């Protein structure tokens, strides 16, 4: 989408996984979705640390809504949960530096059954943006043709940019095509920031392998369409939840950098432990994902329970991420040539060598004929940066 | 087996999960399979607080051996990876307080292809008593039939007895008898300390919800037949490892604790997180593990990705675990009538609760009439204790 925005993957936090439709403010008031969840968490993003280590899209997800449109058929915020509107919550939102997300569908109805957008694009469109909306995550429950669902996004597209005002737009698109026809990504791309792949995360190892084996499955599909502008989205980061082992958040957090992937966090910002934290804030990771060259990563290699991806980075610099994916025993010895790395481009005629993760440390300068040696925990990821010299 | 040995469950280390048959000290002397892993191990079972906590047994599992037996047809340890012998590794072990346990193979070879125990029981048995082994794990690979099968276990078990010596009777029959025939649980008590009757664990949540779920279905079939001197193994710990995160290694402990399961730590005693090694020494939890009734706890209910489970203890008191199966979201609210926990007796005509897992907190006093209202993480466990007050 060609609005100067997301020329990086965009960054923020989004409530789906971590809070879900959590309707019940009376006997679940901490989870339920409403205005006050919110606003604390704007207040969290700004002192702990979040915006300034580049998250800063506050997004709300489904169940923001209420039960019917107003008597001139524009959207309402629920009168319970959001009682001072989205315009009081976005002029909140902006007066901490953060930028406000919403969500609406495509389709008759929001996949919880709220009021879908279809019939309304333009009114929907300008109401969000006269709200002060930065950013709209645009679901596809509730529709009944490929051809609606296709019109669908691409007059919000247009919708949203006949208001004049810059807003992220995040599209379901490429996922709700599946049950019938393969995506043309030049076209997705031409009206989408972000599009959706694959289904849902959740809070699980399994869904973090799923996610990334049918990345690596269809890569040649999807890795050259993503770029400045537009990008394949893979689903939120769940890092800070409860379903992770340490290195199983290590591999989404440099998986998701390889990636190139939107970094929205779903997590609950007010208890979330140190590690989490210094791993969600790590700089050099996110300096990954935020490359400016922006060219997705893909896998390089698979066998014997091994992985290897990677990324191409501004100035002949790349990333590596090495997975073992054998979920017993201790750390794998894993041994390659450098000249394997990069396309033979990383390390000629030398390239000096910095691990990541699990933690940082500088391994030195390899020659284009060396070879580099590793040990990879069971479900963890060791990620590289690997910056081109002609120095040692 | 009534030897006078695992009144309650064995407590110990065994270095399968972690360490697997890893035979490569040439580039791996830190974790291969050698006497230095195990007196690395007894060192620190006794300067780290593990043997305090009630682990005594350091065992070996399989690939110890050397290829071939020798010239007077008894099994020998490897020459080169230990290299002073079995019985000198046992008399150090023994001079740190602990115990040794050792493998073998009730057929003609170990499952990784060593010599078997098939035609050489009674020498077998004698070598480990002459060697000062004090537990004997007895796997079931490459046995031909079930009557080998059964014939075997009880072969050794009575050559066992015979030597005069000591020995905790581990058995893997049930598990090689199921795919073919039920197992008849009278007698396997009658031959084996313990027994396993499901697959191998490994470093994965996946692992443990397989082995919960297989002995709720079969709880009917094994719960009763556990008590002092025999009980269901449900395979090592893995907490310290890598695949589970903190909730799922509360999970393991308590259900382990409920189980009345053996408590055989797979893990690297050198490289254990404080956290970890906290939970894994948990002095209450252990407690219920180790308690003198050896009642084994059984699934009470299961129901909206929820499950309660419980265990009689000694002294009119009970333990309760509540675990979340929902891998989505957050802490998920369940409520019970204290009057449904403990057959109707733990609470009337009232508890005292505590809290023990995740955090030990105590609850106060419930009345008979009470409900019990508990948020428990996804993939979490609350572990609770209740105490009769007429025994207050
Ligand atoms: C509604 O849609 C229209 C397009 O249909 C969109 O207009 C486009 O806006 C982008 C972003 O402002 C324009 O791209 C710019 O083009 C000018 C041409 O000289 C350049 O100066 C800009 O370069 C800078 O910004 C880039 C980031 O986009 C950097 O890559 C670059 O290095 C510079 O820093 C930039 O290329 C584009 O030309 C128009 N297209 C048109 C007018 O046809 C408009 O923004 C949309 N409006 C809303 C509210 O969404
Ligand atoms: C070989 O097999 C035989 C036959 O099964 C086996 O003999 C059994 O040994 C156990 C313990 O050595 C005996 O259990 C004892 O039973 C008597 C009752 O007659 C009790 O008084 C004993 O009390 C113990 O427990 C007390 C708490 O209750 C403790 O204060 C203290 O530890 C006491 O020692 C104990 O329960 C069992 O009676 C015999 N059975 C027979 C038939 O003799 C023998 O141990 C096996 N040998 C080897 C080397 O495995
Ligand atoms: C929302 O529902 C309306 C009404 O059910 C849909 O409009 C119908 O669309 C079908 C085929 O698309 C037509 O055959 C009917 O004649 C339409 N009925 C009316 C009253 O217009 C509409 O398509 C639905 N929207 C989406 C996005 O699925
Ligand atoms: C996929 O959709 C794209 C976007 O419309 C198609 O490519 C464009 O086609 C239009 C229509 O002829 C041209 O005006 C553009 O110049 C094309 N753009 C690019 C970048 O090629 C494309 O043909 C479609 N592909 C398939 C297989 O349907
Ligand atoms: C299961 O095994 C037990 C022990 O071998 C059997 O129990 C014995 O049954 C015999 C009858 O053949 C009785 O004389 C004994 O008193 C029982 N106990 C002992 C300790 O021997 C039981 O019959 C077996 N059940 C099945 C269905 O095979
Ligand atoms: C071991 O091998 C021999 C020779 O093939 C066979 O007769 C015997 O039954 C085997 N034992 C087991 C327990 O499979
Ligand atoms: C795009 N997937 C398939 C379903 C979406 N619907 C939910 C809101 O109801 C979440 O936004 C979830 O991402
Ligand atoms: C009982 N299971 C099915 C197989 C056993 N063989 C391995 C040693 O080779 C481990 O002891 C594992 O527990």
């Amino acid at each position: 989408l060609d609005n100067g925005l997301a020329r990086t993957p965009t960054m923020g936090w989004l409530h789906w996984e971590r809070f879900m439709c959590n309707l019940d403010c009376q006997e679940e008031p901490d989870s339920c979705i409403s205005e006050k969840l919110f606003m604390e968490m704007a207040e969290l993003m700004v002192s702990e640390g979040w915006k300034d280590a580049g998250y800063e899209y506050l997004c709300i997800d489904d169940c923001w809504m209420a039960p019917q449109r107003d008597s001139e058929g524009r959207l309402q915020a629920d009168p319970q949960r959001f009682p001072h509107g989205i315009r009081q919550l976005a002029n909140y939102v902006h007066s901490k530096g953060l930028k406000l997300g919403i969500y609406a569908d495509v389709g008759n109805k929001t996949c919880a059954g709220f009021p879908g957008s279809f019939g309304y694009y333009d009114i929907d469109a300008q109401t969000f943006a006269d709200w002060g909306v930065d950013l709209l995550k645009f679901d596809g429950c509730y529709c009944d043709s490929l051809e609606n669902l296709a019109d669908g996004y691409k007059h919000m597209s247009l919708a949203l940019n006949r208001t004049g005002r810059s807003i992220v737009y995040s599209c379901e698109w490429p996922l709700y095509m599946w049950p019938f026809q393969k995506p043309n990504y030049t076209e997705i791309r031409q009206y989408c920031n972000h599009w959706r792949n694959f289904a849902d995360i959740d809070d699980s190892w399994k869904s973090i392998k799923s996610i990334l084996d049918w990345t690596s499955f269809n890569q040649e599909r999807i890795v050259d369409v993503a770029g400045p502008g537009g990008w394949n989205d893979p689903d939120m980061l769940v890092i800070g939840n409860f379903g992770l082992s340490w290195n199983q958040q290590v591999t989404q957090m440099a998986l998701w950098a390889i990636m190139a992937a939107p970094l929205f966090m779903s997590n609950d910002l007010r208890h979330i432990s140190p590690q989490a934290k210094a791993l969600l804030q790590d700089k050099d990771v996110i300096a990954i994902n935020q490359d400016p060259l922006g060219k997705q990563g893909y896998q390089l290699r698979q066998g014997d329970n091994f992985e290897v991806w990677e990324r191409p980075l501004s100035g002949l610099a790349w990333a590596v991420a090495m997975i073992n994916r054998q979920e017993i025993g201790g750390p794998r010895s894993y041994t390659i040539a450098v000249a394997s790395l990069g396309k033979g481009v990383a390390c000629n005629p030398a390239c000096f060598i910095t691990q990541l993760l699990p933690v940082k440390r500088k391994l030195g300068f390899y020659e284009w004929t060396s070879r580099l040696r590793s040990h990879i925990n069971p479900t963890g990821t060791v990620l590289l940066q690997l910056e081109n010299t002609m120095q040692m």
